[PDB]
């Protein structure tokens, strides 16, 4: 390019099996939608591919932990030095108006951070019920609430446009 790059560390969560992978897929411009089994959460905790619209030849690694960052600076062929930022856009994924016990056991250890969350929105049947659990949304002041779905790309681009804007600074 012309001395003009950018990027950041993005994490994808929202309970195990609740439109996580299916989402990422739609994320990666790639078509061939491939999905595997956790087969054990990678140390680099980077199982959400490396989204990079800029250049093709670009390896990224999103840790978000001590041992993670350490493992990051090794898997991607790199000396065990220091050089890695923290998450920025921690978007959550919920399934309709479903409230599980694992729902909180994952979103709790997040509110207490220095970054936006951005919770999704539900649009399931029954009108007089959605709105109810649309504002409160458990708790916390979600950066922005945008509805979307897995199959149909209801609000994927909207979530994407709110990703490229986030990531900034950092030249490879």
């Amino acid at each position: 390019g012309s001395l003009l790059r950018e990027g950041m560390k993005v994490v994808i969560a929202g309970r195990p099996n609740a439109g996580k992978s299916s989402l990422l897929n739609a994320l990666a411009g790639r078509e061939a939608a491939i999905v595997t089994d956790i087969a054990g959460t990678t140390r680099d905790v980077l199982r959400e591919h490396i989204h990079i619209d800029g250049m093709p030849l670009h390896i990224i690694d999103t840790a978000g932990l001590r041992e993670a960052s350490d493992e990051v600076e090794r898997i991607g062929i790199e000396r065990a030095w220091q050089e890695i930022e923290q998450a920025d856009r921690v978007l959550f994924m919920v399934d309709g108006t479903t409230t599980d016990a694992v729902d909180p056991a994952e979103i709790w250890p997040e509110f207490i951070a220095r970054l936006p969350a951005k919770l999704p929105i539900t649009v399931v049947r029954n009108k007089a019920d959605i709105t109810g659990e649309t504002l409160g949304m458990s708790e916390v002041n979600g950066h922005a609430l945008i509805r979307l779905s897995a199959r149909t790309g209801e609000g994927v681009d909207v979530l994407r446009n709110h990703l490229k804007q986030s990531m900034g600074i950092h030249r490879d």
